[PDB]
């Protein structure tokens, strides 16, 4: 009967959180937020997130290395996400992916380190959390080359158009929708959740990044969730409960069913 939401995008221990991460993570069931999925991005920060998840029974773990830091992964990253995917409260690797827009690290870098996280969820059968800018066609490629986990996972933040939403979710991905999805300016990513529906989309806040609208300038954090719901419900014509209910069912499904 509840309108539970869930973040499937945090990154609870970024320094923006220092002065008050505990009121904001003991504030999650007054916030109607049923749990979030907190993200590392390299093997340092990958180990801050583990250890800030095992603090609080609403926070789950991913672990991955962000493509911007792919030049810097040493010999072994991948054994070591391994290993800390030996915790219970890790239910996905990420973030990885593609960034072709920053080009931080070098794309065939990228591509890479992209590939050995992927097959390295397709070992560990878990979900993928994965991060693409301006390279959905090369990601899309990379994917559909090798054996996925069971669950494929999100496509965190998707900012792409109508058609390219299609040919991820027919690959098995559910979309992440967050912030943005409520931006004046964002005509074209509302059209796309209009036409894709619930059935393949889960909510992200991405904080302490991208805020939603009545927010821009501040740092974003879970329980602003709610306006990303707002928008979606007015967008697809349906009670915000209907929104809640199908994103966090699909978010329960990807990271929280137990896996072979």
């Amino acid at each position: 009967h509840h309108h539970h939401m869930v973040d499937t995008h945090a990154h609870l221990h970024f320094h923006q959180f220092d002065d008050d991460r505990n009121a904001v993570i003991s504030s999650f069931e007054e916030n109607n937020i049923e749990f979030v999925v907190n993200v590392g991005v390299n093997l340092e920060d990958s180990k801050k997130s583990l250890d800030l998840s095992k603090t609080s029974d609403r926070i789950f773990c991913s672990v991955g290395v962000h493509p911007h830091d792919a030049k810097e992964v040493p010999e072994d990253f991948i054994e070591h996400l391994e290993k800390f995917a030996k915790d219970e409260k890790v239910v996905a690797i990420g973030e990885t992916g593609l960034d072709f827009f920053r080009n931080i690290s070098p794309a065939e870098v990228q591509k890479r380190v992209f590939v050995e996280q992927i097959e390295l969820a397709g070992k560990l059968n878990l979900p993928l959390v994965v991060h693409i800018r301006d390279a959905y066609s090369e990601a899309y490629e990379i994917l559909r080359t090798e054996s996925l986990p069971e669950k494929r996972g999100v496509i965190h933040a998707f900012s792409s158009d109508y058609e390219w939403a299609k040919k991820f979710i027919d690959l098995g991905f559910l979309l992440g929708i967050g912030g943005p999805v409520t931006y004046p300016k964002n005509e074209a990513l509302r059209e796309v959740v209009k036409r894709v529906g619930l059935e393949y989309i889960v909510l992200e806040t991405d904080c302490p990044f991208l805020p939603p609208q009545p927010f821009r300038g501040k740092r974003n954090e879970p329980k602003y969730l709610k306006y990303v719901v707002e928008t979606i419900s007015q967008v697809l014509g349906v009670p915000e409960a209907k929104v809640d209910e199908a994103t966090t069912e699909n978010a329960r499904r990807i990271f929280l069913e137990v896996k072979e």
